[PDB]
């Protein structure tokens, strides 16, 4: 009588398990640690609340903390992010998890809600593990007798990192975060080559649109601008690339994109005349890679070419205008996770109406909402970068400090570069990579260790 | 009636002048800064000893910081970079040249030393710009007392920056640096988009050799490894990657190259039962990208399949063991900078005979020795952090510095984020690229000013 | 009370509809034909035997047949190639369907004889459209008498055009059939761009996993194998190709893959010593692309790494010796289209063997298996050449021809180039291309007529 | 005493004689053919008039023709197409060649008419091998009685075979030809992948532009097109396409390229109204790939973006209106084969005008013409059918037949694709690819010969 869950469908749990051990043998660097630590039990007393996308690759997280020796409260960090097989595999393994695919918000707070509370008191938690930083802003906003007690945030995403950023500039963060972002086996993989994957797996599963020989407009080229405008381009679109960061327009135009603006001169002054309606009157999709605000607003979504798919792979919906296609347009839906947006009017629409939009995913994270997010492999290194930090933070014991000695470890750090390496080397093992080791001669020469670290902290790769 | 230079032909000079003014209008960044800093003549009283590639765009360079109020003495950093019509045409607006394309070891050091001594005696310089640590080298050890009168370095390349923090960490640098490799804008543009362009280009200069469905293999895959292996797989060639350090070797695994070693494990014992000559016996071409040492020895030279191309990208000719070749095997000239290494061994060699390799540029930067180096649009940005790296430590003025002061103020920096967007937008403008600029909502929601700069020093583009 | 067809569940109808709507609008070509020959219904009378993918897409065709004039009954050419709402949507059209994904071989043969027989006797069929030559085969074998009154066949396929081809050179073809696979606008697009497009779609979905950085065999560089080598190249894949055809082989190595065969010098003399047991140890994906019988073969599948994924792209799952693995391995269902067969034994498996295979759709065609088949724009081109085909072959009346007539007109033709470039020409305006009109005196020069056709029948494109 | 030659420096032999010996490694299918027909002496008798590119890999095909046993009189077939040290290479070997690079128009035909005369008087010829057809025309028109005793023309180029159709058509024709374009191990190898390589480094040589980032425009998408697109696509240019063949228009836009037409809505009647200049003030590079006369004309050249380059890689330079600029325009040489046309007026120009397009060549065959043409393992596969042909039109002897058996001989005709396999296993071989063989089970299920062919005649690979 294990009842602390709620999921989809308990009977998807055969076929959870299935791809659980599918998954595994993609996953060298977090069935290494599994194998390595298995015997120290390094998580031993604790007591993980979680919050990221509760996918099959997630599930393998999941039950490497829980092989250390943690216990674990779960849900999924996004309403549409959740394979109910994977949830539903955890749950039968004894481990209490709040996801499902196609949440509601009010749904989405309860889950957060129920890894917070058992037995309708707060949990005996003592780390987090979050993504995108909705647990932490509610542990710090309505449970901060629960941070006394917590050792650390392990954050995964760039947007949640911001917001420990914030905290912490305000003085308003009361437990360390490692920075799991940007350890290079997470940004470079996760961010960049995951979206690689991803991101046409997505538009395909969503529309199954040709996409050679049409043209994307790219909203950013950060890491996911990056691996999202390759993407596309591999399967021959014509891409264009904005940004508002010269640095990151340089490297698009090296790469061989068109580096355009919505606005005429990149002037965004809020008004309809300085859309570009030329331009994107000629774009089939539009992506949204921002992590910023209103990136695709009102005036151009009213401009898109007929028919234009819309969607987001920054981790939140408001990258999109949504809140003003709601009010003004007519959804329809085609199937889960995929709408037309009519243009015609707010009050029913024309079955063949020819002026709509594609929405992917209501504007929510597309790789995961219209598809499953990264491959294993990818995933693999992102997640051994969590166990290191979930690791490393319980070991240093914050929570049982002193004021004074608080104060010095108060920080949003990153895991060291040898870490980073090892992590590397087993993902490089796994495509069957034979990394070459340094004569002593040629380690002098160079200036390091035979065994690493190989390069400066201030090198970009 | 100008004496005071030395180039192959003056008769070169107006040919060069042609290919400067087009050369100019490819680089905006470094004619932007012309057209800014004419009138201030911020670089009036420099005094400029320059040792970098004697190439066209070095002459945009040369004639920007004369522009700009500095006298200068050049000479080229390799025996095989210069373009006698660019030395030519700095010769002939009466700039003091010493460099000439095939230079002799003892020609390279007379060269270093015509810029040096000026009518017999130290000349009054009070500046140095450096490419690879040769010129700083030489002053340290030889003209000490000529470093007391001079304010700083601007140190271009991987390299040369090794080098001076070298002395920093032993105490024996003299004088104030500014790395400019590591400016965004000089590493991504020069060290990797650079090598995409120049070394498939050096290669058919030099081979006129199919590459599409060839095996290569690119030892490293730092910034020239992941240009110089692009620049290969982009023609169609099946590209092999080693690395020592595992996480370049992730992203070459993840950028679709299979990873080996040149050795059995990975590892080098010195003995020709290490090699791995089944693999080495499939390679059609080698590019060493490493700034190390013996990275293509002696036992794989002797492993490679017959006929293969040999080159380096990296900045001294010892990556490759050419000493060996030099001793043991027989040198055929097809034409300049290209020889047929006879491996029937040390003395004659048959025109007919089939067992030889193909060495460009007697291992010497390919890129530079087999065709031009990187076009103009590339050394833009890499000149332009060139000039204010110059025009930043000049008005910093060390040598006029107090002895407490000087303590203070030496060191090896960087320049500022905002200097490296500022060249980057002019970059963008080249391409006709247009940057959008933030809204005053959206700069407070990612926490950063409308004007920039945009990311965090740690941020890894 | 329309009853006439047997579908998974009528319930889809209205989602099927929805994704109608959408395809319409990918689909110039197609609908273009509508817009056409709407008012002249040169279709009126004909009685068309349907067996192609009951797809969205085919479903495009099927009511561009109806909406011409003609009526018809549906089966699909593959058990696991329908989309159940596309189905739904036909049958709630009052259009006999008989199709559902997951058909046994028994279901299989039942659909097609149920559009043959309406109400237990022979229906008056005189339109023949076939992909693959399945219905071809059981009218020829089964029905002879009803061939007496059929006008033509339209051949969609390579393997289909082969089993025409045959049956002509033996005197046993009994109707004149189209050769639609030969038309540009259907060999080009389709058989190659096509698998492009959905090889790697299938992979991702049936899978999951990273293909960037891994090892796939191809075997076959036809039009599917060039087109599906690119799918996997262009992930990041190291694509290595098989072929028996030395001039296919000359391309691969020019497109920049090695070639290789799984047999030691490429002879496969059935003994497990000619397994080249290196090379298929090494391999992560085997896909195969021939039409040709037994070129994944037992020993072959002996020899395949473990954990391997195994899938087929051409028109029979023999290809793949599927009945080996039936006989001698246990079948792990991961979910539907996707087994872990387990080289273990027969009669069970652990549920954590590390020793198994995973095959994608049992074997057959993977891309409509295990996705949705090519994508609506792609598939335009191939079924506007169908329209033009089955309107050509129902005018020229062959069955009411007299017998001298009749001996003339039994051959298997292809469209003429002028119709093919009318195709090509509405493909290209739903990518907003503009094609340049000649001039007289350019025409003149080339020797062409402004209005086409622009090449002679020889020309390869 | 050999004189019986014109060469730019008969002192570069040994240079051209080095690079014959490496060219030689690098070509199996040529090589193979000296091997396989030295001792049977084929073209014993033989006395061929060879009119094609005078570049070291024409060198290996003069030398195997010679080596079975031909001599030969050789000119080139383009004004700069020559490599000085080849033609010196050739001399030297005693035989006759009337070729360098940068012939005057009047030198060109001086150089035909040596060939055709020795002594003063028609030579013994029997054989003709052409490329582009300006020799076929000169004998038909200027020395028919010497046509009476020639058994065949071999002929190279698209250009060269429309000529002979049309002397066909018109029965002009006077011998035989073997259209050695429409192998497939010419015209894929050739004509397409040729241009990959060869363009990208023609530019490059020529003007050192870094193509990354910038915008091309290419006029065609035939094979030469195709290979051209993609050269500049994979240095991560913009490519947009013209076409007038809407079957190659559709290629382009499947292969992800943006079809666009210099004229509005593809409408030339020549105003300067009817030019699209919004597209062409925008390209900052043309490349004329089409075999037709004045497809970049006066009034494209006029609203060409200030400071394109602009080529031709089609046989002939009137693709490009050279003859108004020559008129109007103001033509500063920068170096050999690369000028600045100065917009500004015919007379003199300012040295700082910015007002300039960059021709290359002269608009002469820029592969050729600012390169060395394609690599010698592509030409291989050309000249090998170059060979074949010869061998088989000289041993056919159509000269010595009787009228009416001539009758029936005289034709334009291709190579069996026997022999075009055969030229191409040799070419798969040189990559170290490996052919599997079929087994007979899996050769009667395809209905071929384990031995070949393969295909079909109307196959089109
Ligand atoms: N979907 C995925 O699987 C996935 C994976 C990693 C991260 N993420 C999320 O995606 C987002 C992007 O992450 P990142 O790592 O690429 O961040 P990043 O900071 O590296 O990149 C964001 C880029 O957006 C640009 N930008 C900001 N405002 C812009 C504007 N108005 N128009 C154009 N460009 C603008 C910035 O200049 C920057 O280069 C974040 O929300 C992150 O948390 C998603
Ligand atoms: N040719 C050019 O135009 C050009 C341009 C920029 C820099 N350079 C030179 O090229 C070299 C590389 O510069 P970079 O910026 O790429 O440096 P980097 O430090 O970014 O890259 C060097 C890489 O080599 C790897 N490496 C070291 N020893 C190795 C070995 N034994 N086997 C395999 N891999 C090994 C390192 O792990 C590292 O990733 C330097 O000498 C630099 O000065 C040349
Ligand atoms: N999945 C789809 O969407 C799709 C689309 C079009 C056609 N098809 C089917 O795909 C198959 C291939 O069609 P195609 O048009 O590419 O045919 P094709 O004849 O152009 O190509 C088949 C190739 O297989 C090669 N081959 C044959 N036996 C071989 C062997 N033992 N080993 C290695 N290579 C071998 C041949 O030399 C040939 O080049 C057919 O069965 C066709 O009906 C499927
Ligand atoms: N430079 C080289 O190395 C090389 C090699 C082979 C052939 N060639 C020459 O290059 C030319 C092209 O040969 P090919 O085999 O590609 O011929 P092709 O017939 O295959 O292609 C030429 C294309 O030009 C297109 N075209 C014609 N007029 C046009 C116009 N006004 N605008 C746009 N497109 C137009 C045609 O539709 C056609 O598709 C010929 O002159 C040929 O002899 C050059
Ligand atoms: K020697």
């Amino acid at each position: 009588g294990f009842t602390d869950y709620k999921v989809a469908d308990i009977t998807l749990a055969a076929w959870g398990r299935r791809e659980l051990i599918i998954a595994e043998s993609e996953m060298p660097a977090l069935m290494g640690l599994r194998r390595k630590y298995a015997g120290q039990q390094p998580l031993k007393g604790a007591k993980i609340l979680g919050c990221i996308h509760m996918t099959i690759n997630t599930g393998v997280l999941i039950e490497t903390l829980v092989a250390l020796g943690a216990e674990v409260r779960w849900s999924s960090c996004n309403i549409f992010s959740t394979q109910d097989q994977a949830a539903a595999a955890i749950a039968a393994a004894g481990i209490p998890v709040f996801a499902w695919k196609g949440e509601t918000e009010e749904e989405y707070e309860w889950c957060i809600e129920q890894t917070i509370l058992k037995d309708g008191q707060p949990w005996d938690a003592n780390m987090v593990l979050d993504d995108g930083g909705d647990l932490t802003e509610i542990l710090h906003k309505k449970y901060p007798q629960m941070l006394e007690r917590i050792h650390g945030i392990t954050e995964e995403t760039t947007t949640g990192v911001h917001r420990l950023l914030d905290m912490l500039k305000n003085g308003t963060l009361k437990v360390p975060a490692i920075n799991v972002n940007d350890s290079v086996t997470k940004s470079k993989n996760d961010n960049k080559y995951g979206c690689r994957h991803s991101l046409n797996d997505a538009i395909k599963r969503g529309t199954d649109h040709l996409l050679s020989g049409k043209q994307a407009l790219v909203i950013g080229y950060g890491d996911v601008g990056k691996g999202s405008s390759q993407s596309l381009r591999q399967e021959g679109m014509i891409v264009k690339v904005a940004e508002v960061d010269p640095i990151c327009a340089m490297q698009a135009c090296m790469d061989g994109f068109e580096v355009v603006s919505p606005y005429k001169n990149g002037i965004n002054d809020g008004t309809e005349a300085s859309i570009d309606a030329a331009l994107l009157g000629k774009i089939d999709l539009i992506v949204t890679t921002t992590g910023n605000v209103n990136v695709c607003d009102a005036n151009m979504l009213k401009a898109l070419k007929k028919r234009a798919v819309v969607c987001n792979i920054g981790h939140f919906d408001n990258e999109i205008d949504t809140a003003f296609m709601r009010k003004n347009w007519a959804w329809e839906e085609v199937k889960p996770q995929v709408h037309k947006i009519h243009r015609t009017g707010k009050d029913g629409f024309d079955a063949h109406n020819d002026d709509y939009l594609i929405l992917l995913a209501e504007g929510r994270l597309v790789n995961l909402g219209n598809a499953t997010g990264h491959p294993s492999r990818i995933m693999d290194g992102s997640f051994a970068n969590q166990v290191l930090a979930q690791i490393h933070l319980f070991e240093q014991k914050y929570a049982d400090l002193p004021a004074a000695e608080k104060a010095k470890r108060l920080s949003v750090e990153v895991l060291p570069k040898k870490l980073d390496e090892e992590v590397a080397l087993e993902m490089v093992k796994g495509f069957g990579g034979v990394v070459t080791q340094l004569t002593p001669k040629q380690a002098e020469y160079i200036g390091v260790s035979v065994e690493g670290p190989f390069k400066p902290d201030t090198y970009r790769y």
